[PDB]
């Protein structure tokens, strides 16, 4: 191949190639990126059975058309040292040749062949994303799921698509808590009336750098592809049968309670100075925190005033994972939020106020938390 | 103990004290701060046989004298948790008792009587320091020094005082490098006209962050104790006998280069992108850069023209290590460097341009290195 790019584009093409390298081995192709031009475009791909990248940036000049791989982290720690002007690739022989003006560099390129084979599938299910609600889940939504679950379907997020009433449900869940949330008026194409796609919590992570809206989700229930212009991200899908939700969300509450966001986040911060959970008691016009988990004469309390009184006669306890509780706030875009109660010994929900209120940017989600005895 | 304190005053002292505590053991008396009002002042103090620092803020008010003490690392995650006005402390029996306004919390208190005393000199020598010269030339030689360096003496930084001349030189090494500043007109009081004090690295890193200007430096040939307003800080020396860094420095050099810092510092990091040694090969108006260490058939090579020529006949090589001539460089406040050399085989030196001419503010860093073969 012979052409040369811009220096800016292909650095930051390079950045996002990264996360897809087994960098730790140079002498193997898994720390390569594939690269490919053709007409004026350069393809830049990283690759393999669980997740991938392709991306493209245009040349500012094109000679010589062709394929060719060479180690991700060593091509981009190179780039990043160069001035801003455009930067000439040449292959040699299994050599790739890189010049700018004064400085050149020579990197060796692996048998092509060997690259993994970018898939491409026939999907089932496809949507068009044209605003953020879906990333915006995604993000509200990653904080209560472990990677490394030791269960393997609950290890990822759900993505259960409605065709029928057109709702794409977004799940995610550790089994002490449950975030969720319905998206609604999404304009599902599917074979199917009901489809569920099971995202692993590291291909999750990765579609937060790549994508924020106007992108394709597709999928064959084995693989899920999500395109825009510049890139074609793929995620293998965990296998199937993600608990469903619906199922243990309580029937109704008992209490609910409109308090302040910002002043709980505060006020369990405190608390979690000198404690892991927190007890919280609710009167008429008080919240009352105390730390629960912290070692003997180590104290922290708290109370914030509640103006528009609650709805109780006394006293209203609880127990709460004050981590949870705070994720569950710092999920939401409310200045006030619902706390919605029953028995203090069950599960217990956190959202936005007024979140039956339809949206269309931006997702509301909501979290159902297992409270601490006592 | 009954005061009232400002709780950025507060905040600030902890954070200072944090680096003096072993904060792994709660349950050990080295994981506190010790406290004692008087008059108006708070003090707080975190000590140990080799080093401490003793600081001390206002009382916005005063009720109550006395000592105590209270886990450093649990009192600073309270404040900095709290609002900006003003924090109640007080003792009840064992307990300190931490309040503003609905916020309240308990801390338990560890019998003073075990905590380490903090030391007291009779100072030896004693300057004043009342410029950034001192700390200019700690933090630019700090990384030469290992802090681990399993020679002893080695494992600080020299302060060699000169009644005589009013010189104090600063030399830092391991033993491939070594740099040294010579401090001029320094008003040094001393009881005999020659006096070496070597610091511990771990002392040098938190002077930096506690002193820059108008402070005392002193020392009993045992520990060193240095003062402003706010702080006493000290720290054990390291025994004696520092290798004479005047000895090893060659008496002449055959060649000696101006050259463009910024260039070089360009040069370099570009080439150690692939190598951590680097080939340079100077020429009257040019010089080159070629990665020395690399992998085979990965080469990484620049170039930066040289206007005003060198007295060179043909080309000089000089294999360098890239991480200390960069440190080298980073250590000099000029826009360009000198380099001196002799034969390729031997130590070269890298300082500022006019290095000879005096300046007050500022410390003038050299650098000697040995170079690498071929």
């Amino acid at each position: 191949m012979k052409i040369s790019v811009s220096k800016n584009d292909l650095e930051n093409a390079l950045r996002y190639l990264q996360a897809f390298l087994d960098k730790k081995d140079a002498s193997s192709i898994a720390s390569h990126i594939h690269l490919e031009v053709i007409k004026e475009k350069l393809f830049l791909k990283a690759s393999d059975s669980d997740i991938g990248l392709k991306s493209y940036i245009f040349t500012q000049s094109s000679d010589k058309e062709g394929v060719g791989t060479i180690n991700g982290k060593k091509f981009l720690d190179i780039i990043s040292c160069l001035k801003d002007s455009n930067i000439i690739l040449e292959t040699k022989d299994d050599s790739l040749a890189i010049k700018q003006n004064k400085s050149s560099f020579k990197l060796p390129m692996f048998d092509a062949d060997e690259f993994p084979e970018f898939p491409v599938i026939d999907p089932k299910v496809s949507i068009e994303v044209n605003a953020p609600f879906l990333v915006d889940a995604f993000k509200k939504i990653a904080p209560v799921i472990e990677q490394t679950s030791h269960k393997r379907e609950l290890a990822g997020i759900l993505m259960q698509f409605d065709q029928k009433h057109q709702t794409l449900s977004v799940v995610g869940t550790d089994t002490k808590r449950l975030s969720y949330t319905q998206l609604e008026k999404i304009s599902i194409h599917s074979t199917e009336e009901d489809i569920s796609c099971i995202l692993p919590k590291r291909a999750l992570l990765e579609i937060l750098k790549l994508f924020y809206e106007n992108f394709s989700f597709k999928s064959d229930g084995m693989l899920a592809v999500i395109e825009n212009e510049m890139h074609t991200f793929f995620t293998k899908l965990i296998d199937g049968n993600y608990p469903d939700y619906q199922k243990i969300l309580p029937k109704e509450y008992i209490s609910s309670f409109t308090l302040g966001k910002e002043e709980f986040k505060e006020s369990i911060k405190l608390c979690s100075s000198l404690s892991s959970t927190i007890k919280l008691t609710l009167e008429k016009n008080n919240a009352l925190f105390e730390s629960l988990d912290s070692e003997h004469s180590e104290t922290a309390k708290t109370s914030v005033e509640i103006e528009k009184g609650l709805d109780i006669e006394k006293a209203f306890h609880l127990g709460v994972n004050a981590k949870f509780f705070l994720e569950a706030l710092n999920a939401l875009g409310t200045t006030q939020f619902v706390l919605r109660c029953n028995e203090p010994s069950s599960p217990f929900l956190i959202q936005e106020s007024l979140d039956e209120k339809q949206s269309h940017l931006n997702a509301k989600i909501s979290t159902l938390m297992m409270p601490i005895t006592l």
